[PDB]
């Protein structure tokens, strides 16, 4: 049956959880939820506790979280973030107010390990092969993370590791896909490559690669690098202003990355080419980065598995809060624990 639930208090809010989760201490806190570590003593493991804030109090923060207990459930790969458990404390809908979601605990991100020491190319290609492996398995499901930084990578004492959402409420631009901060309208997976590309550069060099202090710095320091638009991609601006806007800047040649990133590995400098692209149609995809030769040592065509078939048709719904609510309440109800 239902698990005996116990109340507490932690800064201010209020923390009703089943009794199975013990020393309960806060570890993250904003406008979208707040964490707390504990210990699951059903399993014996550490986890961690999001409780949703204001989960139905509007129609954007109703579908949220709809979004969110939709995607967690989903996720079952080991390279990705998965849902131990969801509960809530109402014993019916016309009760159900508050959403917790539990997972393993991970008190560590890439850049704790990129801060604390300097790679080994073996351990570049560990991390940077485990990030595209579930990337591939994310993109299967047509999901486009949009955020990939180091500190939305979680990286265990044994080097393995996980794609998640850590925010709450490294700044994102420095990761951000030159398009997407061109708002362009319709960008596409390839956005997520592009992060990949930074991470694993900075990977390399123990540094941001373009660490800008605005939108306009950001563009600037990634043209230094990859150069100005060539003929092709201005063709595929329609703008005219736009393109005479970018005519009229100082041109940059692309530079030969093999001069830039000194030291590393070739391999690697050639899946960054392939990576770091401007014309988003050219980059590598997850997929096919899994089968460059940089990753020989990991790579197994029968071990990188993509998603079951995700059904996201309610992004493109516009329901009403209680409707989102319900739908989330049958979430909830129908969850099934992993083993
Ligand atoms: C609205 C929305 C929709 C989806 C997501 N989302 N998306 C994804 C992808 C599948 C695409 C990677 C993942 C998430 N959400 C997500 O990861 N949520 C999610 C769910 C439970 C716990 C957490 N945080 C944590 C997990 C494990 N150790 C932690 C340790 C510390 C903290 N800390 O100090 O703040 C947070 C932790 C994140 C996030 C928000
Ligand atoms: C100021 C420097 C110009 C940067 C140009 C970024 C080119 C992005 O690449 C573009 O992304 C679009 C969104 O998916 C695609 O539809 C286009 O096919 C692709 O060329």
């Amino acid at each position: 049956e239902r698990p005996t639930f116990y109340r507490q208090e932690l800064n201010k809010t209020i923390w009703e959880v089943p009794e199975r989760y013990q020393n309960l201490s806060p570890v993250g806190s904003g406008a979208y939820g707040s964490v707390c570590a504990a210990f699951d003593t059903k399993t014996g493991l550490r986890v961690a506790v999001k409780k949703l804030s204001r989960p139905f109090q509007s129609i954007i923060h109703a579908k949220r979280t709809y979004r969110e207990l939709r995607l967690l459930k989903h996720m079952k790969h080991e390279n990705v973030i998965g849902l131990l458990d969801v509960f809530t404390p109402a014993r019916s809908l016309e009760e159900f107010n508050d959403v917790y979601l539990v997972t393993h605990l991970m008190g560590a991100d890439l850049n704790n390990i990129v801060k604390c020491q300097k790679l080994t190319d073996d351990h570049v290609q560990f991390l940077i092969y485990q990030i595209l492996r579930g990337l591939k398995y994310i993109h299967s499901a047509d999901i486009i993370h949009r955020d990939l930084k180091p500190s939305n990578l979680a990286v265990n004492e044994d080097c393995e590791l996980k794609i998640l959402d850590f925010g709450l409420a490294v700044a994102t631009r420095w990761y951000r896909a030159p398009e997407i901060m061109l708002n362009w309208m319709h960008y596409n997976q390839t956005v997520d490559i592009w992060s990949v590309g930074c991470i694993m550069a900075e990977l390399l060099t123990g540094r941001t690669l373009f660490p800008g202090t605005d939108h306009i710095d950001q563009l600037k320091l990634i043209l230094r690098l990859v150069g100005t638009p060539g003929a092709e991609l201005l063709k595929k601006i329609s703008s005219e202003s736009a393109r005479n806007y970018i005519q009229s800047l100082t041109q940059m040649p692309k530079m030969n990355f093999a001069n830039v990133f000194i030291g590393a590995n070739p391999l690697a400098v050639d899946l960054l080419e392939k990576m770091l692209v401007l014309d988003s149609d050219k980059r590598i995809t997850a997929a096919q980065a899994l089968a460059h030769a940089y990753f020989a040592q990991y790579h197994d065509p029968d071990d990188e598995p993509v998603a079951d078939p995700y059904d996201q048709s309610f992004e493109s719904r516009d329901l009403l809060i209680d409707e989102w609510k319900s739908l989330t309440y049958d979430e909830v109800i129908s969850f099934v624990p992993p083993p």
